[PDB]
């Protein structure tokens, strides 16, 4: 059986551990809270006392910690990475991926690849569950069979930072959808409506909007901001969402969207489509 | 002969309604504050009324599509007599605004008032895939159903006049969040030198995974089930990394209300809960996040 080490046994790390044991790995684990390995012990996992001991146990090291600062802290006293391949599945920024890749290279690592898991723990290991991988193609090819334990991989780039770039863009879309969905369900529930019946009404209309995301992308690329749905009109609709909510005693999200649309109107872009908001963001480092 | 219909409002959506009503065979009379927006309708046989009152006198059915319900109310200050008139109001507004305008139209003697929420853009109006939600008296809806088929498929959601606007506001909340996240995503990948169209293709099946989990979250919200494998603490860390990814590229960042409500959920002891746990954050407190 191939020896694999895993650092991190949180919600996603434990799911990774179970996938690696099911695929036939000899697994060594480490977690700050060592008790999170308990369900792995009857399955034959070994628990390392320290990160260094965990890394010493295997030639392939998978990491899945909260963030890349925690990865750097955890690898602090891991002096010898010669012969080791690092597979980092920890969310972070593009430059954080560069920082961790450089750290492990300085300690003699053979390769670093980054992955962004685009599913939740309970679906990890299913073929529909995608993980985006970035890093040298030779390293991806060497790890692809091990990685198939967690589902389908997609090699998106040889640049080690690109999985995190794409992760952050995809999680932006997901965060916006969830912000809008939480607002919608708060309104519907406070009004005495049934959330499940509402979802049956809303899901197909969301599917339609999903099919326009590509249309918007092309217009953004081509700087085409003229259409039939101007920002002034969308902002009026958002102000009515606030008031609908307030009347029901419900709080309101979507404030950054109101603020960037309001400023677009002040700047003379009120007749533009929401594509016109993209340059509002790219031209200024500001939290709206 | 062609049935007479009047339309108040010739903006982006009002002009698209006008064209649909003309294509379906109506004798259309229109009014708009900026009267020149009727110019493309005149060669098609539309009549232009001087005033809102003259527009309403011209037909038994009056469609309204104005910016907001305050503009509808300002226009109704100019319309005293709605005897023999059915009003179809397709103006976005709040549930209470719909109740108020229904009362104003009743005081003017209207036969009926129905409210509609158009859930598409102007260029798609008239397609049978395009949905408009309708609320108000079912007899009035059934009498207007053939006329309304000019703008696509209608769905009568409730006899309660406020319901189309309640559902519109909730659906537009979802759409606004989708757009907010998509603008952020496109700004990041554009600034990074990536192609937006290729990103949309890469994103397609992943956005699909996201859109199938909306009914799952709804059921969890209804049943108050907030425990899962994707805690708010972890999601908040990912959102903080979106801000820093954006800053590394010189790009601004949206999603602030989401970061704020999630931070407060952590303060209230809900950091281990799922997204569904944010819904009671909103229903328990009138606050702008
Ligand atoms: N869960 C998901 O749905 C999901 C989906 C896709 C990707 N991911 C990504 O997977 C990564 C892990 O997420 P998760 O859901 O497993 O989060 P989690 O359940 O909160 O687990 C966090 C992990 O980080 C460790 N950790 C946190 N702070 C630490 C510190 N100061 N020192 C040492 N260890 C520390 C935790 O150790 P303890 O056990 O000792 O607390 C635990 O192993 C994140 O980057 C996340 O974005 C998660
Ligand atoms: N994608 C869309 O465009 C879309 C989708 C679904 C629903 N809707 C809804 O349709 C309604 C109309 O939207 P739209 O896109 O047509 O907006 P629009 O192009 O901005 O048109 C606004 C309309 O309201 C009129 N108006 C504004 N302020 C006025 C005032 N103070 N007094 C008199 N008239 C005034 C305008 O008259 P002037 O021409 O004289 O300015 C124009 O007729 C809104 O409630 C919107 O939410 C729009
Ligand atoms: C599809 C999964 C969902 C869990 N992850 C984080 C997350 C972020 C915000 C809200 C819930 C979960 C990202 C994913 O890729
Ligand atoms: C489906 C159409 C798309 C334009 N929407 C305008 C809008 C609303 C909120 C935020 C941005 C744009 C309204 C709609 O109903």
């Amino acid at each position: 059986k191939p020896h694999v080490s895993l650092i991190g046994l949180g919600n996603m790390g434990l799911a990774i551990a179970n996938c690696l044991i099911k695929s036939g790995c000899k697994l060594t684990v480490w977690n700050r809270s060592a008790e999170k390995a308990a369900s792995l012990v009857p399955q034959g996992a070994t628990v390392a006392a320290t990160p260094a001991e965990c890394v010493a146990s295997s030639p392939t090291i998978v990491i899945c910690l909260l963030n890349q600062d925690v990865v750097q802290q955890t690898l602090d006293e891991v002096i010898d990475l010669s012969g080791k391949t690092i597979i980092n599945l920890t969310n972070g920024t593009p430059q954080q991926a560069v920082k961790v890749a450089t750290l492990v290279q300085q300690r003699g690592a053979e390769s670093y690849i980054h992955g962004a898991i685009m599913t939740t723990p309970e679906y990890l290991g299913q073929p529909s569950s995608v993980t985006l991988i970035s890093g040298p193609k030779t390293a991806y090819e060497s790890q692809k069979e091990l990685l198939s334990s967690i589902g389908t991989t997609r090699h998106v780039s040889d640049d080690i930072a690109k999985a995190s770039l794409l992760d952050n863009a995809l999680l932006s879309v997901m965060s916006g959808v969830f912000e809008g969905w939480v607002q919608a369900l708060a309104i519907v529930g406070a009004a005495g409506e049934d959330e499940v019946d509402f979802a049956a009404l809303a899901s197909p209309l969301v599917a339609s909007m999903a099919d326009q995301l590509p249309v918007i992308a092309g217009r953004v690329r081509e700087k085409q901001y003229v259409g039939g749905s101007p920002i002034t009109m969308g902002l009026e609709a958002l102000e009515n969402i606030s008031e609908t909510s307030r009347e029901l005693g419900v709080g309101v999200l979507l404030g950054s969207m109101r603020e960037v649309m309001s400023e677009a109107v002040k700047k003379g872009k009120g007749g533009e489509s929401i594509a016109g908001l993209v340059p509002m963001l790219t031209e200024l480092d500001k939290k709206w």
